[PDB]
């Protein structure tokens, strides 16, 4: 998993937005920016605010040619049980984001986000560009939530450089 | 995982009967017969049953110096979400059996029950004696339920000797 | 010896039902369900029963497209001699089941049923489906008999999922 | 390389102190405080500063929260100095409140897996080491994408929060 | 398989004693007497119990000359018994005066290089170990060729002659 | 090693023919007849002819039953000759009806696992190869224990018996 | 690694051209002229670029004799520039007539075996490559010992002398 | 390898002393003074003594500055002598004030990486070892390019300067 | 088998001068010069003249502190048998030299005189000095006889270099 | 080094100081057709032992008469050989030789014939006889202080030829 090197190919089951079970692959997205992010387990004893925040800003992301997708070492079936429970009662409720499920752990390992000791992933976030290359690495510890707006900043930031020929200094725009 | 050889030691999180999260080890049971059995996934579409049958006959088992315990590659959490949901609505409802969760897959592998290709365990059932030795191996395919009464027969049968 | 993976091919001498000595192979059964089961030694001091039960329910099994066959690390000749003694006097008497004899131990090892230390097999039972794939593993300790009815349950159970689902 | 929740890779090498001295700094020196190690490619880069500076400035604000920060690049201690002498106003860097590591050896960049073996310089990497000396945050930005110092802070504060809550007896 | 004038391969396994007991016999047990170890393929044979018996009979004659004899095959101690129960008259074996080794393990056959890895049984092998525990005679007959027990004796006497005078 | 029912180890080396020539003999030459290969330690031993001779004599009797015999030792073809020149009466060997192999190389002794690496000579080994070139009998006597030629015959006849009908076991 | 009379190690990396451009220079570019490659530790030193400069100055004199010269150090192309902007009068370097290689990779220093793995910088090395691209002179001074540019010339001239005729002395 | 600022490769071999003796010289013997070791291809080469000689002459001048010099080639101690006997005037070498190493073994040439494995002779190498026995200067001239002894001196003086002061 | 290095130790059966069978070792000779020489086979068709020449000059050798001994890959018994035949009838007759017999071939190999292909040794001749070191190697092809006088010359020559410090050049 | 008997002798190809005064690279294959006598000596201006070297040079004629060519070899330079050939035999020199003098500065040859004393770096008094077919047929290695007997070398060559001619 190096930068400016084709991101690790992932191909596995995912709980589509609606309710289908489709096998998703990173090559599917060849053409758009992709935001892959990981989370430890599913039926978390806290506020799925993090996972959700992405699902919500999903629209806002799509607006900027970027698709996002989650991932964890839980079963496609486990995802749904969680998507069935109402967001109001500690559930997750319908997501606008596909939810990867690598029961194999092959993906977590590929991105070096897996904690071999526990068997779950860290709060990782990667941004793959339209050409299929990895261009951003971020790995938060297990209790530290992420800032979705930042992810966006970064994406926009990346696109800026693709559009024009200059770079982006500290705290951009 | 050989017969008449100390069963593979397992030590991992388990959803106790009540609702606690306790790390259970096979050595904890040193003194009683143990019945370890595996199942693929948790919120299995259409398939619950089997797991329950064990939880119920749990009493009947305890009666004969044997404790039973489940196991699957699902999280202590994703599964709980399954002890509270009502048995009536495809749920599982309170279990009298501790439910092992090896997110690590270390246990499934140890008993050679893991399907490396899918990442889940087959319907395996093992019987460890009071001295901590493995004395019975049974591995059913993914769609073939087990007969709990038989497991008992076997345990009683073992004790007879 | 993994599940849903083509069962280990066995090809060795077997004491046919009648009295002939024929070399049997697992591929011969390609088309029917097969029940392979092992037992330690031949004459022993109380180990009839189990072996027989299979031979008897043999008919009942055949009724459900399944053939059964035994196996142990004893010679084809030792099998015969045991089949000659009358069931009534601790013997075995005519079997409706072919009796494999792997003097080589190649089979016991293939199914991971051999106790390398003693040189004999554990009470193992496997069910191969018509496509030649292993679909059930059962290994009982040396002193624990098996329940043939259960084996059937399992076979029927397997077939059920074949038709439906 | 470096894993999370595992003692961060020890670094021990020359650094251009805030004032103007040349002192060999080590990660163990900071055992007790949170540390923010961040990398940048080269030194007299037309627009690599800005980012570098922001840290130097928020240095005070960081110190306020028990965290010390330090830069690093594959340039010479002397090259750092020279860059520090030029006035911030004329594309320079001007006095920093941050020590500036210089691993001419590239040993550090490699240790944190931030080195681009092909070019020989480091990517915009940022790591947060806790007071116990363990790595707890990884961030690697591409060569043209600046970082958001405020976020680093958020993260540090965030980490500390979790420390305070849930504990001893 | 084994070398001459070199301590014979140690064997330690179950054997169907003369009477009817099941005792674990070892080659070291015989340290002091000459030993005749001989192998045979399978147990409930066809026409070859002859050979096995001849030894059992000349067992007395052998003992007379400080030599003990013992058989061996890859069949179970229980299979040996069952064969010893059938009356010699009806193709059986009947009571033997010789212990009958049973290496279900095949460890012995291999040690003497008498095992046919392909079939899993031993060839008609015969070895003579001296009182000091050293191998001093090797003989391996094909599967269908019987042995001449008198010869084995000749050999033993022959060996003793040499140790005697010199 | 080489084993039973497996093509016997091919040997190809100098031998002191019956008459007095020096010919290189090979086991394949005999493809068609039974062969009896037997070894002996050294040549001018103070008591090793007895045995060697017996074979030479029963050579005729053997030939009668489609079997050829041949000796072998780690001595030189020339050493064999010498020994053959001395009259049997004076501890010699006298003309043999059997070819006498000489593997100065020791390649043969090793091939049949009859060589005592420590001393460099062979043990009293005797092997019977069938007409198809397969080894069917192994016998290795210690250095001081003579062999019984009649037995070798018994065994050959015995083998042939089974090649015609079912099987023997006297 | 680098041997004499063997094609010099190929170098291909960024260099701060005389004027002010950033061009990737390669040793093959010079195929045809004699080249003088010389190393120096670091860029902004408390020393006097005298050594580095002397080359830049005699650059003309060198060119006069079909030889091009080029520096190299493990500092960034940007660092070179910065050092080139400072006026020679104030401890700077000032415009150079020589391209200044920058191997941030250290690949070059290693190739010529001038790198001090421990510190990460190069020793005062000087090599002379001939028009055919072969290495013909090795010189490695310690870190504090300056070089004598005139000598480098002597050597070049000396080498050329042999090219036309057939042998030289001191 | 022979690296800078690392103890120079120890050399210990026969050398034709100034006078005419054959003594085995070692680099440790010089521990205390600066040493100038220099190599040359072969011995009786029609042209290119000159170089070797220049050193012998400036030997005095060198000694004046705490430095001893010594030559080396893959030729025999005897071959050196024979060359020293011929009068400098007739293409000879004549008495040298410098010990002349002879590594018939080639061990030395290799140690300093001056050997041309293909031909079997050394290149015009010159190394300066400091009083602590460390290598501080490397110079390797091609086979046809003479060296400038004055420079070697410059370098030595130069080295000493940095030592004194600093 | 290098020069000026302790000769390869040999320890094996040898047909003593008289008629005994004694196991001889090179260390036994520690103190005298030893001449070890090999020959292919025993009862060859060609005249043993070479082997014999040594046995005869044995006396002359002994006179100069040197003992000589033969060796071949033939059995001690075979040597015996060859020694009984009268020299006159192509035999060898009593030897004044011990005759080594390495049925093992270990010696021949040790001195690099064995022709692995045939199994016999080449006409090799080695001279070991009193300190047990090898000081002369000579290996003649199978059909080329040796010149015993030369072996002597060499021994004397070696000894000369011992008494005096000077060297014994061409002759 | 491997130099077995009845096996093609180790090929040598290296500078040699020809009889006259030229420097020519000689090879063992050049002699394919004649018998060759290769012999080694330690060093060149050796305090003594040229006598040995010379004897060969002289009997060179006598050797040639019997289809055999001889050639020396040592680890000294071609130039060193020359310089030794210039000094008059009368004053401890060598004087014009009728034999080519190999010079293996590389030591490749000494090693090939297993005549090199790795410790000192020079060769032992070795002498080998190669037959016209290029096979080695005689090995002789004398210690450093023991001179050789050229007549014997001849005896051997003649001896070899005899066996060739006959059978
Ligand atoms: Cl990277
Ligand atoms: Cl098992
Ligand atoms: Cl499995
Ligand atoms: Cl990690
Ligand atoms: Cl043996
Ligand atoms: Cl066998
Ligand atoms: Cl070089
Ligand atoms: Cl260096
Ligand atoms: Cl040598
Ligand atoms: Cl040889």
């Amino acid at each position: 998993a190096k930068l400016n090197h084709p991101a690790p190919e992932f191909d596995d089951m995912a709980l589509m937005p609606n309710g289908t079970f489709k096998k998703v692959s990173l090559s599917s997205y060849k053409g758009k920016y992709v935001v892959l992010f990981f989370y430890p387990m599913d039926f978390t004893f806290v506020c799925p605010t993090e996972i959700i925040q992405f699902s919500d800003d999903a629209k806002r992301f799509a607006e900027i040619n970027t698709e996002v997708i989650s991932c964890s070492c839980d079963s496609e079936y486990s995802h749904l049980q969680w998507t069935s429970v109402d967001r109001k009662k500690g559930g997750l409720g319908p997501m606008a984001i596909p939810m990867l499920a690598d029961k194999t752990k092959a993906i977590a390992r590929a991105y070096g986000v897996l904690d071999e000791d526990s068997g779950v992933a860290y709060r990782g976030v990667f941004i793959i560009d339209p050409n299929g290359k990895l261009r951003q690495i971020i790995i938060n510890d297990m209790p530290i939530g992420r800032n979705v707006e930042e992810v966006i900043r970064l994406v926009e930031a990346l696109q800026f450089v693709e559009e024009h020929g200059e770079v982006c200094p500290a705290n951009w725009k």
